[PDB]
């Protein structure tokens, strides 16, 4: 049947294990690659995935989960880099792209 309560740590769905790299990183904010060692860090999935293809593998589906609800929301560089970094959305938090100041 259903699992109503699952493993927390390994029964974790794509969109989750994101989330774990990024709750575990400085500024909620984490580009693909460094999502994914944040992630070979804590994660248990991304570890036998972290030696296989299966790195640059799941990563591409990770970016679809990246497109559920507005679960997430990406971030670009202030200007001290032209690279995204990638966000679960909790309200904003991080304000990537998000006008604040409208003056």
């Amino acid at each position: 049947g259903s699992s109503s309560r699952r493993n927390a740590w390994g029964n974790l769905s794509y969109a989750d294990l994101i989330t774990r790299a990024i709750e575990s990183s400085p500024d909620k904010r984490l580009t693909l690659s460094q999502i994914y060692e944040w992630m070979v860090r804590c994660v248990p999935y991304f570890k036998d995935k972290g030696d296989s293809n299966s790195s640059a593998g799941w990563k591409n589906s990770i970016r679809h989960n990246l497109s559920l609800h507005s679960r997430f929301m990406r971030v670009q560089n202030e200007g001290t880099g032209k690279s995204s970094w990638w966000i679960i959305n909790p309200d904003g938090g991080k304000s990537g792209k998000a006008p604040r100041r409208r003056a």
